């Protein structure tokens, strides 16, 4: 039901804030994106940047995807990214993560018309 696009904003961006406030920021956007709603999502990655920066990486620099997929592109300067991962003591419904805070390359897929991402592959 939900779009590629819609689901690919919800689970990965955070233009309200310029970089991942507290250790409690993990825990507090997870749950409030519906995140650890049926399980705990092991990894996830937030973006601090407008939208529009986000998307523009469609028209960056095209490289593979992990999966060996060719519609990836890896961000031309680096961004605000916040990365959420599940620690060895998370177990659902009371997941607990850790919150790592950094600038870096993103590398996501697009697809569509208009091409806007629609998964995140990795951060460099
Ligand atoms: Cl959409
Ligand atoms: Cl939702
Ligand atoms: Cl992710
Ligand atoms: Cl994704
Ligand atoms: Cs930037």
């Amino acid at each position: 039901k939900e779009t590629a696009a819609a689901k690919f904003e919800r689970q990965h961006m955070d233009s309200s804030t310029s970089a991942a406030s507290s250790s409690n920021y993990c825990n507090q956007m997870m749950k409030s994106r519906n995140l650890t709603k049926d399980r705990c999502k092991p990894v996830n990655t937030f973006v601090h940047e407008s939208l529009a920066d986000v998307q523009a990486v469609c028209s960056q620099k095209n490289v593979a995807c992990k999966n060996g997929q060719t519609n990836c592109y890896q961000s031309y300067s680096t961004m605000s990214i916040t990365d959420c991962r599940e620690t060895g003591s998370s177990k659902y419904p009371n997941c607990a993560y850790k919150t790592t805070q950094a600038n870096k390359h993103i590398i996501v897929a697009c697809e569509g018309n208009p091409y806007v991402p629609v998964h995140f592959d990795a951060s460099v």
